[PDB]
């Protein structure tokens, strides 16, 4: 059936290429897209071509690209191969775009996902020229129905001078109704509203993005698939980590420090976080509730089980085999899920109010439990802080999950001093590896160290860590948080210098 | 007139010393006290004596001491001289207690002030045995009227098994009515309430702390003064910092990025933050609003001016000369001020909703704008993170203020890499020194560095910083956030090694 149900706007359809010409050099461009779901696909490819062309003729052609979160190959990928982005924000997982960022070719700054909207409205990123948003359909009265994510779309539509909509008939029409967009002022000019979300399954707004039709300069019909990263089956390390965490939960429930149905759960994606979710499905806990950034395959499974009553997120991030399952009983799942604006799904006030249990991965943690989420050796960007900082600081319990080693043994997940800090000690309470679970609740730095080292570190690095501690204790400039400054970062420089952390 | 207006509770008055015997060894003790205002004074002194005594006879006598924030000599001071605290939290400024912490003699963990209550209720600090709260008066129906701060008092009263109240006739009786205590569930068991503060001058609760009278084991009559740290007059460096910030404000107002009356202001205390406030009083801005942790002399002056309509905080922190002024027209000021629970004054949801401008000091910042608020050389505790993390991450604008050098030139406020991280890049946007103002809005790490270095660093260190950058750029393991790991911390080790950061 016909996707553009507003009669007049049909008059605004043109081809991807013609739409692309609307985007000038130096434009700040806000787009939909979040964990490889619901980003514009055709216009960006078209824009790439024209950029490569204009480059080969010695003329400048680059844009500022602000998304919800990570996009996919058609957007981040293409625009990067074509050297088309001078500034990116706030979160990328594209290999090509990564290399561009790490080479200094694209300026990057990974803001907290929950704050991007507010900073955009504040003017931090400059005036927005284009909003480029993918849509399932346009309603009779001109509402834009989002696709597989909501992200920052509503904010970009309100800020941008001109708007381009891609109506993608690949997206399932029954996504319509799954979203909840708030009418008022979430991240605008203070004083902001109270967004009265008091329960994860609650709807406070409507199913469509709102925009002055006059700003819609172009509507492109499309049919292209999302980036559907495939199911990374849990290995031995991940299964082990799940085990320790489910034990800990079972114990918290026994001590009456959590109810039998736990609290609202936020997990990321990985094989790590993915395993935890498989653990929970078989585990003893029932009536679970997700209040996450993302709905991944795990949550889908439990929504099916009945193990999870409801899941709230800003986007999907399914695998081909999962995506397929949902498209069938999309009528069922539609009623167990809610997709919200990312500034609502990552609202500190709401996360804290619901008491979320945050479960996030990490590069590395130092012995005092500071966390590195982003910059390998402290300088080389991986993905970005994302929403881990939103959930870690705001959650009821802040849990970090990781294997004890990276690079088949050559890197220790636990180190003397993290090369980059994303989450300070205050923002991390439970660490889990395949070695064991550290519980830092109520501890001082020094006691945090005993816990992390003896519970989490790998046998091969435990001793060296213990040694770093013991001597640091004796010699540190202060004894409160003891450090040997001359060899704090040394384990890193040693990897930089020899490709391993183990020494001679 | 009589302070204990509940007739029956008068039957519970005893002397400080007898009350002190209620506190056993190994007790977890929650007390009032916040920025040297409204902490218990007589019972602690009494407890110290008895601790020194029991020590001299070879018996163990120590408590866990949880406050609102910093207390004063009668409490933190005394209990420290007597080696009486085994664990402290969450924020201290007492010299003796500091030394104890830095010597490993007291275990310390500086939680975010806004989160202390929630963590207490969660059980992180253990079961609470005693709550020891100073009071202005007890109402006819048994309400506890707080004194010069509210802090965590209400939570401690609800958690503690036994309660001891010090009714201190030194405190002004007309403090009664100035407080706003919320009846519901701010930091308790999820799901928590919406605390509907939508405006800084708004009252949402009542003027008294509530507690089962039966838990009140003892009421001690007292008459002793608060720690009234004296007015640290603004010097040349501070006056300069104020100047740059007031310029920046004037400019934001011109570009219509802030209204003429700015937004709700949060400043700490120091000569630094103190100067800013004197700047504002004379400046062009009117109709100002404080939504802070603390009311210091600056805000008092403007409340007098009419320059500030209203100020919200969790405590006072006045100087003798200021304290004197307010005690006179206490009827006037009472109506311009509101003291709230610290978990309300430092609520992320509310700070973000009101769009606060946060102005905090710092030890040091690295070139990429990470901030150190706590640990000199990364190991030696100073005060604690306090509420700087609550306000920085949640605020509309996050400003840090500091002189470019510490220790008469021997330390640079800006360094290659901060020894300890409290506030990540994301959480800091404006830096100001007596050199200049850096505006990092929308910049990548590398552009952040150009700004900080060229605007903020001291001439004597600028060159060495620039050199550290330039070479790091060429050689860093990644080019996104460039670092020379072997000399990142070097400027610090150099001070540790020679007492200066300047080299040979
Ligand atoms: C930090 C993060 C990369 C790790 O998560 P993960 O799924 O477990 O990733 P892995 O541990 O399996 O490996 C990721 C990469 O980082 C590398 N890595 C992991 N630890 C490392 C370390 N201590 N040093 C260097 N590299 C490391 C891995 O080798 C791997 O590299 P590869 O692609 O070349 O094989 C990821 O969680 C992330 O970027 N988090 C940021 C934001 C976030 O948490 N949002 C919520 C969920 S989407
Ligand atoms: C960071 C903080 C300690 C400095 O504030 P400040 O009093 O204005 O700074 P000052 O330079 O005037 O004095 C602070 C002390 O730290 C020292 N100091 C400052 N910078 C330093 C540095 N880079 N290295 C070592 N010491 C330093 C000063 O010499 C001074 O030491 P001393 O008085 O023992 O001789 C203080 O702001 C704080 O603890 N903040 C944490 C919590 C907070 O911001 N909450 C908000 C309301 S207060
Ligand atoms: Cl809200
Ligand atoms: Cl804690
Ligand atoms: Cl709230
Ligand atoms: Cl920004």
């Amino acid at each position: 059936t016909e996707r553009i149900r507003n009669v007049a706007l049909r008059s605004k359809v043109c081809p991807a290429e013609t739409a692309s010409e609307l985007i000038k050099h130096g434009d700040v461009v806000g787009t939909s897209g979040f964990t490889g779901a619901g980003y514009p696909k055709e216009v960006p490819k078209a824009l790439a071509q024209r950029m490569e062309a204009a480059h080969d003729r010695g003329e400048k052609y680059q844009i500022s690209l602000i998304t919800g979160a990570s996009t996919g190959p058609q957007l981040d990928g293409e625009l990067a191969k074509a050297n088309g982005v001078y500034f990116r924000s706030p979160f990328n997982t594209d290999a090509t775009m990564r290399n561009r960022i790490n080479a200094g070719e694209t300026e990057y700054f990974d803001n907290h996902l929950g704050q991007v909207a507010g900073r955009a409205v504040q003017g931090n990123y400059g005036k927005f020229n284009i909003a480029l948003v993918e849509a399932t359909a346009i309603t009779e009265d001109g509402g834009i129905v989002p696709t597989s994510s909501v992200g920052n779309s509503q904010t970009f539509l309100n800020l941008a001078e001109k708007v381009i909509i891609e109506v993608n008939e690949w997206q399932n029409p029954m996504l319509e109704g799954i979203h909840d967009i708030w009418d008022g002022n979430v991240s605008g000019v203070p004083t902001r509203d109270i967004v009265p979300i008091v329960r994860a399954d609650q709807r406070v707004g409507g199913p469509v993005l709102r925009v002055n039709p006059d700003k819609i300069a172009a509507i492109v019909r499309t049919n292209d698939r999302d980036r559907n990263a495939p199911f990374a089956a849990p290995d031995e390390t991940a299964k082990a980590i799940a085990g320790y965490l489910l034990d800990f939960f079972g114990h918290e429930v026994k001590q009456n420090r959590l109810p039998p149905s736990l609290l609202p759960l936020q997990s990321g994606v990985g094989n790590v976080a993915n395993a935890v979710l498989e653990g929970l499905k078989e585990g003893p806990f029932e009536n679970l509730v997700g209040y996450s950034e993302v709905i991944q395959d795990g949550m889908l499974a439990m929504l099916d089980s009945g193990r999870m009553r409801i899941a709230s997120a800003s986007s999907f991030s399914l695998s081909p085999e999962a995506a397929e399952e949902i498209n069938n009983r999309m009528d069922f799942f539609r009623s167990k899920i809610i997709l919200r604006q990312q500034d609502v799904s990552n609202s500190p006030g709401i996360i804290r109010r619901l008491g979320c249990i945050a479960m996030n991965g990490m590069i590395e943690a130092d012995i005092y439990g500071n966390v590195n989420s982003t910059r390998v050796m402290g300088s080389k960007m991986m993905n970005g802080i994302g929403g881990s900082g939103d959930f870690a600081r705001s959650s009821y319990l802040s849990i970090f999950l990781s294997p004890s080693t990276a690079k088949g043994g050559k890197i220790s997940a636990i180190v003397p001093m993290a090369a980059h800090v994303d989450h300070i000690m205050q923002d991390a309470q439970i660490f889990v590896t395949e070695q064991g679970l550290a519980d830092l609740r109520g501890l001082s730095p020094v006691q945090r160290a005993r816990e992390i080292i003896s519970k989490c570190a790998h046998p091969d690095y435990r001793p060296m860590l213990q040694d770093y501690f013991d001597r640091a204790l004796k010699n540190s400039f202060g004894k409160h948080t003891p450090h040997l400054l001359t060899e704090a970062l040394s384990w890193h420089q040693r990897f930089i210098d020899t490709g391993t952390m183990l020494p001679s």
